[PDB]
DNA sequence: CCGACATCGCATCAGC
DNA sequence: GCTGATGCGA
DNA sequence: GTCGG
């Protein structure tokens, strides 16, 4: 359903969601406002009344009243006032710097740091992550066209195989689902010599090669299974510079790899469907394993998985291509 | 009435 | 110094 | 904030 259908309401709702998360630190109300925004964004009718909205799962009494106020007046008094509040609106904004969450934003605004200029004057008060996110504030909100993602996949798959031809790397995320643009790049990495029961240099070596061919330009965090960093395509001769992009690489054991691929392919809207669909068959699936429930409820040992397809066979579900997986 | 509401790796903090 | 708690992104 | 035990 198009935006102009209920876009007024979902924008209200997402705005209320962010103020809950970033200012009031009410994460559950943040998820509430998003559950309603999402169920409403899919509702294929221009909502005429808050009561009409309340029929949808996740829209309850208090949101329904906000939809009334918005429909009568075109605005929400509480949101207008908060949008004009210097403190709250500053707190809310600085959380757009990756590395600054609600807690650090509030503490910056407490001491009167309120803008990117204020963050630039006070670099010594930022951690490493925050400086990188500050450095790339703009770049990080630009989206990645599939053409650039493909070029990025070319570099990643090539340099991984060049380190060790026995690595398997899959670029997951929306990209894997045909998405015409992406928000970041999500790489899963596995290797024969890495299993549930079993060097720590396996991930570090892949990061090192991508840093050495100047693909990876900064490191947000790094450990033995999860990498969070920044990358950029080489510049096309005299032509312009690409944006720096968010890239994550994570190392998964061989026998947990396809559970990971499915998990980190998403969408979450599809993913939680398929673990509750799916719970009926007496199976539970986290990112790692699939296991059987369980006649009072005891999960058994994890069942072998050798393809993304297998986890569809256990559930007696039709295999779904990544491309048909937005829900 | 009143609690659940994804879950996890990693960086940094509080506390010992 | 080490462990555990907390913030953070996703 | 919403849902539901
Ligand atoms: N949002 C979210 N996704 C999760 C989570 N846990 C696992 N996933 C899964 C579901 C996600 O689909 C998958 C990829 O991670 P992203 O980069 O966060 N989402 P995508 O790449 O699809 O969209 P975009 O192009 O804008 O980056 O990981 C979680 O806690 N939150
Ligand atoms: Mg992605
Ligand atoms: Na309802
Ligand atoms: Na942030």
């Amino acid at each position: 359903p198009q935006e102009t259908l209920n876009g007024g309401i979902t924008d209200m709702l997402t705005e209320l969601a962010n103020f809950e998360k970033n200012v009031s630190q009410a994460i559950h109300k943040y998820n509430a406002y998003r559950k309603a925004a999402s169920v409403i964004a899919k509702y294929p009718h221009k909502i005429k009344s808050g009561a009409e909205a309340k029929k949808l799962p996740g829209v309850g009494t208090k949101i329904a009243e906000k939809i009334d106020e918005f429909l009568a007046t075109g605005k929400l008094r509480k949101l207008e006032k908060i949008r004009q509040d210097d403190t709250s609106s500053s707190i809310n904004f600085l959380t757009r710097v990756s590395g600054i969450g609600p807690s650090a934003a509030r503490k910056f605004v407490d001491e009167g740091i309120k803008t990117l200029e204020d963050l630039r004057k006070n670099e010594d008060k930022l951690n490493h992550h925050q400086r990188i996110g500050l450095k790339y504030f703009g770049d990080f909100e630009k989206r990645i066209p599939r053409e650039e993602m493909l070029q990025m996949q070319d570099i990643v798959l090539n340099e991984v195989k060049k380190v060790d031809s026995e690595y398997i790397a899959t670029v997951c995320g929306s990209f894997r689902r045909g998405a015409e643009s992406s928000g970041d790049m999500d790489v899963l990495l596995t290797h024969p010599s890495f299993t549930s029961e079993s060097q720590p240099k396996l991930l570090h070596q892949v990061v090192e090669q991508l840093q050495k061919v100047h693909f990876i330009t900064d490191t947000l965090s790094k450990g033995e299974t999860k990498f969070m960093g920044v990358c950029q395509l080489p510049s096309k001769n005299d032509e312009k510079e690409y944006p720096h992009r968010r890239i994550d690489i994570r190392l998964i054991p061989k026998d947990q790899y396809y559970c990971g691929v499915l998990y980190f392919t998403g969408s979450d809207i599809f993913a939680k469907n398929m673990r509750a669909h799916a719970l009926e068959k007496g199976f539970t699936i986290n990112e790692y394993t699939i296991r059987p429930l369980g006649v009072t409820g005891v999960a058994g040992e994890p069942l072998p998985v050798d393809s993304e397809k297998d986890i569809f066979d256990y559930i007696q579900w039709k295999y779904r291509e990544p491309k048909d997986r937005s829900e």
